C-alpha cells in the first residue's frame, strides 16, 4: 500500500543500510534507476541476489515522465520500493516524486544510504566548511556550461570549500573524470580570467568513495590534471582556506605536496 | 592489524550498512563513541545485540587525548572497529584520527553510513544550495557566541540554505530543541539587528531523520517557535530564497503555509 525510496549507497550492494535491505526484501515490487550515479563495485544481478527480488530498471524518461504511470499504480495494491545509487534525494530531483506520490494518494517513506555529499569527509576537509555545490557538465554542441566556475569563485572568496559533482551520461555509459573536469575548468578560466582555477590551484580528487581503497589525491592542477585516478565515479573538490589539520591530512593521507602545510593565514 | 572506522547511521541500530555490520562482526575489538551524537532511536544494548560483540564506549577525552593508547594498540594484532553515529569523519576532529593510525603503522579503512548532512535532503531543499554549516551553542556566563548568526546571514545573502546543528551535552543527555534555538536566534537578532532572523523568517525543522516516521515541518518562526516537534535530536535549517519546487515540497510534505509560494520564492 506504500512506496519506499531506498538508497543503495556509494560503491556496492552492501552499502545499503540494514533497514533498507530488510524492507526491500519484503516489498512486493521493486523498481530502480541507475542514471543519477554510478555504483562501480556491483551489478544489477548482485543487487537482485541480495534483495532476493527481480528489479525493473527505469530510464530517466520512465521516471521523469512516467513515474506515476509505472511505479505509483503498483503501490495501490502492494508495497513498492524504488532503489537509487547513493541517497535517493541527494543531487537528484527525486524529492519531487514524493509530491507525485501524495497526489496519487500513495504514502511514501525514505530510507537513506551513504551519500557522496557526506563521504567528502574522508578527504580531511571539514565538512561544515563546504559552501555552495555545483556540477561540471559536459559541453553540448555550441552550448558550454560555465556557472560552476562562479560557484567556486563565490565560495573561495569566502574561504569555503567547493564540492563539484561530475557529469554522467548513463545511456552512453560515460562518466566524467576529474581530469576532464579540470580541463573544462581551465578552459573557462581562459575565458573569464578570474584567477579562480589555474595550474597552481590546489584541488582534491575522490574516486570510488565507498570502496575499501578509494583514490584520495590532493595537489596542484598542473600536476594532477593528467594523473590516473582510476575508474569512475569521481568528484572534484576545490578547497577554500585550509585549517592546519586539513592541510596535514591532505599531505599525510592524500599525498599532497608538503608545501601546502604552510597556510597563509 | 587493521582499524575500521564504521558509521552507525542516523537513528537506530538498523541504520548501519550491511557492509558495516559484516565488517564489525569480523573485528576482535569494537569501540564506539556517543559524545558527538546519540542514536536516539536505539540503545547500546540493541546495537551490541545486533552486532553480536561487546562494545567498549569511549569518552571524548578517551578519543581526543588517548586514541593511540586505547584503540590503536589493539589494532596491531587484531582487526578493530571504531563506531560513530552518522558517517565516519564527519565530526570535525575525526579525520585526524586516521593520521594517528598512520603514525602508529596501523592501516585504516572507512565504512560509510547515512549522515544528517545528506539526510536533510528529505526536507525537499536542494543539496547544492546549502552553504556553510554551523552549530547553535548555548550562551553561558559572560560568553555569548553568535558566529552561527553570521553564517546564516552570509548564506542567505547569497541565496543559500543554512544547516544548523543544535547544542548537545551527550553525557548529561541534554538536547537543545528547535524551539530553544529559535528563541536564541531571536535574542541574537535583537542584539545585532541585522534583519537575519525574525518572527517572519521561514525555517524548517527536521526531527528523527532516519526513522520511518520523521518530523518534517516548515513555517514562519512566529508560528513554529512554540510548536512541539517531538523528541530530540532536532535539526534547524534557515533556507535561502526557494526554488518553486522546493517550496511546493515544503507545502505538500512538510505542511508549510501556502504563503511561502509567493513570499519566499
Ligand atoms: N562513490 C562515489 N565516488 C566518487 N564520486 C561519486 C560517488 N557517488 C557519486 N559520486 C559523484 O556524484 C555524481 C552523481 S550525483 C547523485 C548523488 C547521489 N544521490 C548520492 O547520494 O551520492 C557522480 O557523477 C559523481 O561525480
Amino acid at each position: 500500500m506504500v512506496l519506499y525510496f531506498i538508497g543503495l549507497g556509494l560503491y556496492d550492494e552492501r552499502d545499503i543500510t540494514v533497514k533498507g535491505l530488510e524492507i526491500a526484501k519484503k516489498c512486493d515490487y521493486v523498481f530502480a534507476e541507475f542514471y543519477t550515479s554510478l555504483m562501480a563495485g556491483t551489478t544489477l544481478g548482485r543487487i537482485q541476489k541480495l534483495i532476493g527480488k527481480e528489479i525493473r530498471v527505469l530510464s530517466r524518461e520512465d521516471v521523469e515522465l512516467n513515474f506515476e504511470n509505472i511505479v505509483l499504480p503498483m503501490a495501490k495494491e502492494n508495497d513498492v520500493a524504488f532503489l537509487t545509487p547513493g541517497d535517493p534525494l541527494v543531487a537528484t530531483t527525486h524529492a519531487e516524486l514524493r509530491i507525485r506520490a501524495k497526489r496519487a494518494g500513495v504514502e511514501s517513506y525514505v530510507i537513506h544510504a551513504p551519500s557522496i555529499y557526506s563521504a567528502v569527509g574522508i578527504t580531511g576537509l571539514h565538512i561544515y566548511k563546504f559552501g555552495k555545490s555545483a556540477t561540471v557538465a559536459y559541453p553540448e554542441g555550441n552550448w558550454f556550461p560555465t556557472s560552476y566556475y562562479d560557484v567556486i569563485k563565490e565560495n573561495a572568496e569566502r574561504g569555503l570549500h567547493t564540492l563539484l559533482f561530475l557529469d554522467i551520461k548513463a545511456e552512453k555509459r560515460m562518466y566524467m573524470t576529474a581530469n576532464e573536469a579540470m580541463e573544462l575548468l581551465l578552459k573557462v578560466e581562459d575565458m573569464k580570467k578570474g584567477g579562480v582555477f589555474t595550474d597552481d590551484t590546489l584541488v582534491v580528487v575522490l574516486a570510488r568513495a565507498g570502496s575499501l581503497n578509494p583514490t584520495i589525491r590532493a595537489g596542484y592542477v598542473k600536476d594532477l590534471i593528467r594523473e590516473d585516478f582510476g575508474d569512475p565515479p569521481h568528484i572534484l573538490i576545490v578547497p577554500g582556506k585550509l585549517h592546519i589539520v586539513e592541510a596535514e591530512y591532505l599531505v599525510e593521507i592524500a599525498g599532497a605536496p608538503r608545501e601546502i602545510l604552510r597556510v597563509n593565514v
